[PDB]
């Protein structure tokens, strides 16, 4: 029935998705579309969207209320991540200007004023933040490890840096002259931020266990809590904060979560929101905008406090029952520690049946209540789809995040493994398959080489091979973050990477990779297809042409997916 | 849309085909088929066939008439071809007993009288002929290279050798004794052969343009002609011999082709016969029956000569009608030779069309009128197919057969590529592809390394990619021929290496590979991917589970062809 599948994984892929970015132009919402088999950039005013650029894109730069351009970033590397910034004017729709005193380079963030772009990106000798205004490209700092732009008020630059043992420090700087001034806490890490009126930085931050909101003076590193109008917030008690921005109108948004799902707030005031997730939010038309996403809704536009959208793409019913529930379960793992795991019941399995531990990339990310591609083609090929949150993971607080430094195979592993265990156990899984893409695909290589057995076959796409080889391959963002996971121990680099357990496999793997992946590098994967066919091992592979690790067409994701859901359907027969 | 790509290949697969191997037990047709998804053999008697083995299957060794059981050859290896034997009752099908006296090998032919069992298999060290019978397993003879065994009466084995130069020699042994005696013919080679009730040899004689049969006396090695009855066979002047073989009546059946056409005559005596290609003849129940194919027709099992079907897999009509015609024409080749080649045009495609080079394997081997499931998958895909028979090539004389000794990627190359140059010139292709498999996928490589810019795109599956490293790979057998094509020279084999000009590649490729092929084997593959990936190339690649060069099943044919027919499809949208 591969035929059927090939129709649900393309129509699952080809759903428009929506993210909103910003207002820009007359009123008009910004917002970035996969939609027409790419992403691309969107205005959005009453019933007409206008594509902004021509080529598809990755993303577009974050922009000043009602500024009259947009910039474009855009991969000019064929996957590799090299990206250059492409200026529209809101008002010449699809005439592109290349922003050429920008070189090519990882871009990681940024802002746009309308006088000045204000952008983090990475090259090979360094992670720094640029300035590129009238008068050309400046450099005001360079930075000790990825950094992100979060906000820019007259010439208070804020954001966010990791810049040390997996921690996020906020950073400042000025627009107009450079430096840096970095504010590490010392109860966890910063989350979000944006400059109030009063040039004050408005930052979450989550600690052990919860997230709160505080203010940092810039000019002399002071902290407070901030209390806000209203307790609806304090009273939420979330343990991450997803998002926040102050509107035009001078109140604070903020989106926060718990246990994978998050909330609306403004000026502390529960806003009612569609359940699942939420992105920024927005003032158009004097009404309130954000994005939404749950497990069974595809990332769209809403108004709020109604939820009526303004975007969103339509689920066909077909497929909508292919999804027959999700439920947020807490696994107990080897030391004790309870481990959040989303599950999506199969429509088209039975109980017990094929489950699969789709286990996700980062590792700083989370399973949540948000539409995931893959869980969803996984339901519409008929296996169970159960997603743990590992220590590593975000949205359960500073401590389980932090666990993973230094130990990547190792405790993380372990709560994937005891998600498998219990999936056996309470009864939904007749068979256990182990996959994902990235640091998932990462576990998977580390499961079937640590725990031989467990599974009946992984499937490992754009995996991490080896910490060593890939460290020597990698630019200075990324160089930073493996000496972070691994902290900086030669011995966790090596013992900790797969390709150097080979001989212990013992389960059928199915290797899917974009050969011009800067992330996750192509090279490894070929050393580890040499080993396995050495030692005699069964294993399938798919090397992608023209893509990395960001795919932004609907072509690269079916090449990307197909092959997986193949492979297991193919196992689910034996 | 792919989906009905991945039907229409699926079902292309799905239909079943057979061979005929001979007649046994109770006067059943034995036949090989390709049928519930995998190759299996069975008896069919006039109803339901019989299945004979369990597991999956290779082939059968050729039975004398009427034996009683029928010795399953299967691969134990996963696709490395190291076959065993399994020897099952006629009357008790489904129970196998495997012949342990012989261990694995790469099992060549055999034949079975029904109380000895001799086959040619080659180890790492020797091709050799083995006789198995109630006293133990014997080595008959060492010989000098690839071996099969053709025919025994009594104690006469008889055989075809390739032990030089490309050029098959006819050897006897004696069953009791063993020894090798060798029949060189200076006029060119021999290509079937079967023992009268005479004891001499009849043998089939391919020369530089025709072929004729002939009698060896085996006791002094004396050739002459043979004369038949009826003049049919001498005056339809075949260029080669398909197979001929004695009836149990005493009649000489041969089947002998011309121009990819075969024909079937009883004593010289022409037999109606189906249109396209013959297999074996059998007398069954005092009933002539073989096995035909054509370019639109599966092999089937058919009556003569009324061509009544006893086993057919139907071609779906809907699958029939996307081959909108047929034509054989003679390309004009460097040289002024003329290259016979096949060509499909696709009902799908407009004229001029997307077209593909579609490269036989071997190299000795030909595009005939015989089904090509690849073929007929491009054309339903929307594809014209263009087959070249290439210098190498096997039905059109000895003299075009051996001009690829000691020429690979030369005079053939440049036969592919003036087939590319007539599909455009012509008029039939708007844009042009290179597909092949095997010796057809070592084509692709050379045509886009040595011809850049002829081709859009290639497709190179189980691909010859280094000759210097795959004959270290090589069991005895499969170095002795990789001498011979390569004319014994070291700089041939490195100077007509593909992955010795890697950086000349300019087009996109697809990789398709069997992980356990030990003929073209992986290993080189991957060193040419750590090739295309350091010097920047676009590639893709699909690497096989647990198969090897000879497929057999439908899962492994989906695996190996529908990456090739989405990578093409593809291309075409660019
Ligand atoms: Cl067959």
């Amino acid at each position: 029935e591969f035929s059927r599948i090939v129709r649900d994984v393309e129509r699952l892929i080809a759903v428009e998705k929506y993210s909103l970015q910003g207002v820009v132009d007359g009123d008009k919402l910004l917002v970035v579309g996969f939609s027409e088999g790419s992403v691309n950039a969107y205005l959005y005013d009453g019933g007409e969207t206008v594509k902004l650029n021509r080529e598809p894109i990755n993303s577009v730069l974050d922009p000043h209320y009602g500024v009259g351009r947009v910039i474009l970033v855009r991969d000019v590397s064929k996957g590799a991540e090299q990206h250059a910034l492409f200026k529209v004017n809101t008002s010449r729709p699809g005439e592109e200007q290349r922003l050429e005193a920008v070189k090519p380079m990882r871009i990681l963030s940024g802002v746009d004023t309308g006088e000045a772009v204000v952008f983090t990106g990475a090259t090979e000798d360094r992670v720094a933040l640029y300035a590129l205004d009238g008068g050309g490209l400046r450099e005001l700092a360079r930075l000790p490890g990825f950094g992100f732009v979060s906000d820019i008020r007259g010439d208070l630059i804020a954001g966010l840096g990791f810049f040390g043992g997996g921690r996020v420090s906020l950073f400042t700087s000025n627009l107009s002259s450079g430096g840096l001034r970095v504010f590490d806490s010392g109860e966890g890490s910063f989350s979000s931020a944006s400059i109030s009126p009063g040039m004050k930085v408005t930052a979450g931050l989550e600690t052990a266990r919860e997230a709160r909101l505080v203010t940092v003076d810039p000019r002399d590193g002071s902290v407070e809590d901030l209390e806000l109008p209203s307790k609806d917030f304090s009273s939420y008690r979330p343990t991450a904060i997803t998002w926040l921005g102050y509107l035009p109108d001078g109140r604070l948004a903020v989106v926060a979560r718990r246990e994978g799902r998050s909330a609306v707030f403004i000026d502390g005031e529960r806003v009612e929101a569609p359940q699942g997730n939420h992105g920024r939010v927005v003032l158009w038309r004097g009404k309130l905008v954000t994005s939404h996403t749950s497990l069974s809704t595809p990332p769209r536009i809403v108004s709020l406090p109604s939820g009526e959208p303004l975007l969103e793409g339509g689920l066909p019913e077909d497929l909508r029952r292919s999804i027959a529930g999700s439920r947020l379960v807490w696994v107990e793992s080897f030391d004790g520690s309870r481990v959040p795991t989303y599950v999506l019941e199969s429509g088209r399995a039975p109980t017990p049946g094929p489950t699969v531990v789709l286990v996700h990339g980062g590792p700083f990310a989370e399973d949540s209540d948000s539409w995931d591609t893959f869980a969803a083609s996984l339901a519409a090929a008929g296996f169970h789809v159960v997603m743990p949150n590992y220590r590593g993971s975000t949205g359960y607080g500073e401590e389980w995040r932090l666990k993973i430094i230094g130990d990547p195979c190792g405790g993380e592993l372990e709560d994937v493994s005891a998600a498998a265990r219990w999936a056996r156990e309470s009864g939904l899984a007749s068979e256990l398959y182990i996959m994902g893409y990235s640091y998932g695909g990462y576990m998977t290589l580390c499961a079937l080489t640590m725990k031989p057995g467990l599974f009946k076959a992984g499937v490992a796409g754009a995996s991490v091979v080896d910490w060593e080889e890939m460290y020597e391959l990698s630019d200075a963002a990324f160089r930073n973050f493996i000496e972070q996971l691994t902290g900086g121990s030669r011995e966790i680099m090596r013992s900790r990477s797969p390709i150097n357990h080979v001989d212990r496999i013992k389960e059928p793997l199915a290797l899917i990779h974009p050969q011009n992946d800067s992330r996750t590098p192509l090279k490894p994967l070929l050393r580890l297809m040499g080993e396995l066919l050495a030692r005699g091992k069964t294993f399938e592979a798919h090397i992608i042409p023209d893509a990395g690790h960001a795919i932004n067409t609907m072509e690269d994701a079916v090449k990307i997916l197909l092959p997986a859901v193949f492979f297991l359907a193919t196992q689910r027969e034996r």
